[PDB]
């Protein structure tokens, strides 16, 4: 819906940093659950409960990436 | 479909606010799913009295809300 508004340039956008960022940081959130679907699914609990770890670490990794990320892109298109 | 109809123009329009709006309740009613089919899998006793809450409170804020924004909606874009 933003790319008809948006006119046809060859430089990079603003506009193209913050939706490639967007779109990878969900992508990797689905990709995510594949990685802890797949050791899950082995069933050995060594195994078993590290799928857990990686749910936990995801839930603190994500947002401080996100806002990381924001800092940095508002404060390079601030100007 | 009416983003093709509609000539570029940089403010926000009336069709804009009423399609984020639906497009929002669909979204969030399959997010009540989500929700609701999270707890409901662990199957404790606990856990399925609050989805069942949590259904039973679907059927009545889902329509009201809608029926505000409507209110909202139209008494706005009346004039
Ligand atoms: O966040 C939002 O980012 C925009 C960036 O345009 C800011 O907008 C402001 O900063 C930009 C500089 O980039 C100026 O060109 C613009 O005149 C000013 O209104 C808003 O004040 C802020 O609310
Ligand atoms: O019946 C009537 O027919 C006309 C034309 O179809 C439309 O009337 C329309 O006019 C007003 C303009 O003041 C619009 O804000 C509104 O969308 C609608 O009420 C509606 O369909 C219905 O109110």
């Amino acid at each position: 819906g933003i790319n008809s508004q948006l006119p046809p340039v060859s430089y990079i956008k603003a506009i193209d940093v913050w939706i490639g960022a967007c779109m990878t940081f969900i992508f990797c959130a689905l990709l995510e659950f594949a990685l802890v679907n797949h050791i899950a699914n082995a069933g050995t609990t060594e195994w078993n409960d590290i799928s857990k770890r990686v749910d936990l670490i995801s839930r603190a990794l994500f947002p401080v990436l996100f806002f990381v990320f924001n800092i940095l892109y508002w404060s390079r298109f601030g100007h």
